[PDB]
Order: structure tokens, then sequence, then C-alpha cells
């Protein structure tokens, strides 16, 4: 079914992937770190793995999904301009044959 | 050949391996900076990527390296304590003799 824009809950629905994705990468470092019986020089090696997996979600998902928000928001400025115009148009169009 | 002990020629030239791991890691990090020009997220992660090769070189090499080091002193010093036990043995055992 052709949805003309997007819904509020769809929006909602779609900015929870990042926030998901950190939250497995949280759980996982969450359940490594609960082993207290650990070398430190292993915590350093998993820190760095950790903020390796962040910045790889930022660079492929976070990053273009903001792109991709940003561009749309160009986008429904420029459609509520020419909607706008339209919408004068046709106003004036049919207000003086009355 | 059996060298009974070890010379510091090959000690000097064993504990040359971490250097050119490192050294190697190194270069690959400035050669990787030569396009200076580059995302800031994409250097974040490739410094954690340098530091978790870092930390699994001294993981995998420079500490058990070192763990064999001071087992090897540990080792001598018992050989040590031995050896002086069986020369005074010995010098007592042509003292008495004739």
């Amino acid at each position: 079914v052709p949805h003309i824009t997007i819904g509020k809950v769809c929006l909602e629905s779609a900015v929870e992937l990042p926030k998901i994705l950190c939250q497995e990468e949280q759980d996982a470092y969450r359940r490594i770190h609960s082993l207290t019986h650990l070398d430190s020089v292993t915590k350093i090696h998993n820190g760095s793995v950790f903020t390796k997996n962040l910045c790889s979600q930022m660079s492929a998902v976070s990053g273009p999904l903001l792109q991709w928000l940003e561009d749309r928001l160009e986008q429904n400025q420029q459609h509520l301009q020419e909607l706008q115009q339209e919408k004068e148009e046709l106003m004036e169009e049919l207000s003086s044959l009355e």
C-alpha cells in the first residue's frame, strides 16, 4: 500500500537499529567483563576490539542513517515549497470565481 | 653441536623479534597515515586495530618470552645451588681419599 509519507511510529522504529546494535555490543562486553578472573592486557585488547566495533557501527549505520535523514529533510523542504506554491496557485484560480 | 649454555649473542638476537614485530606494525600504521585526508572515526578504528595488534603481540610473544627468561633464571639459581653442593662433595671426596 503506498503510504505517501513516513509515519512517526516507523521513524521511531527505524532509529532503533543503531541503539539495538550498540546494546548488543554492550551486552557482549558486559558478559566479557563478568569474568572478573581475567588478565588486564586481555581487557585492553577487548577495549580496543569494542572501540573498533562501535567505530564500524557508526561508519556503516549511524552515519549513513543521519545523512539520509538530512537529505530527506532537504527533499521535504523543497516539496513543501512546491506544494505551497501549487496550493496558492489553485486558491487564486478558484477564489476569484465567486 | 651441544652448546650446554646460552651465549649472550643469542639472547640479543631473540629480543630482536618483539622489536621487529612492533616495527612492522608501526610501519603499517605510518604508511596508513600517508593519506592524511581520511575520516576521523576511521582513524579511531585503525588506532584500535593497532592497539589490539600490539596487545596480541605482547600476550603471545613478549609475555611468554619474559616468563621463559624468568623461569630460566630460577632454573639457573637452583642448578647453581646443586652444582655448588656437588663441587663441595667432590672436594671432600678428593681431600679424604688420596
